[PDB]
């Protein structure tokens, strides 16, 4: 199956700034970030598209990850399309969950955050925690790099 879903979230950021922390400064700032994530690491590909990377974390006091590809970049255009397809920290229920994004500016000098998202599902339906706990998960990193952003203009 699958379920497909549009989220909007405005920040006070620059639209080039917030993409840059969201992409090319991601690895870095995740960590820092979000408590239970170790680490990053590149398992295949070089950082363009088609790269696999491991998103080590701690869940019920041991390792786990997840594996996201990068499908796409247009870094004029403030897209970036990846997925996660992959680990402990996918649900068993899910093939991938897929996502392209975009940054468009708003207003004050602000930035606007569109995203598309669809859920994989192996059988014919989504449960709701499956999507709102991968929700959360995928707002949260969303709000918690923009916070670091605010918090640290000169990162
Ligand atoms: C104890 C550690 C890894 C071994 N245990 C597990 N590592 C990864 N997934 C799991 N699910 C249940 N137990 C585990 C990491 O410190
Ligand atoms: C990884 C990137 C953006 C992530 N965007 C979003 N991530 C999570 N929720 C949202 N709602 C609107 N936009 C988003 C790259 O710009
Ligand atoms: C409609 C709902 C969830 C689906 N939305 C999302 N599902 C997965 N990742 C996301 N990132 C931003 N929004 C989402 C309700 O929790
Ligand atoms: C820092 C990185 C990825 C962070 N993004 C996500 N990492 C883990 N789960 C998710 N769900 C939606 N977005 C994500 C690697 O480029
Ligand atoms: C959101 C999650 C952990 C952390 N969320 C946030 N974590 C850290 N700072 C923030 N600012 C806004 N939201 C956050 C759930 O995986």
């Amino acid at each position: 199956g699958i379920f497909a879903f549009e989220n909007e979230q405005s920040s006070t950021v620059a639209p080039a700034k917030l993409y840059k922390a969201l992409t090319k400064d991601s690895d870095e700032i995740v960590p820092k970030v979000i408590e239970p994530i170790q680490s990053v690491e590149i398992v295949e590909g070089n950082g363009g598209p088609g790269t696999i990377k491991k998103i080590i974390a701690i869940h019920d006091g041991h390792t786990s990850f997840v594996l996201h590809k990068l499908d796409a970049i247009d870094e004029a255009n403030l897209t970036y399309n990846y997925s996660i397809i992959g680990g402990e920290g996918l649900d068993e229920s899910l093939e991938k969950i897929s996502y392209e994004s975009k940054i468009l500016p708003g207003p004050d000098g602000g930035s606007i955050g569109k995203i598309n998202v669809k859920f994989h599902t192996k059988g014919d339906v989504l449960s709701e925690t499956v999507r709102d706990q991968a929700k959360f998960k995928g707002l949260g990193l969303f709000k918690a790099i923009e916070g670091y952003v605010l918090a640290h203009p000169d990162y």
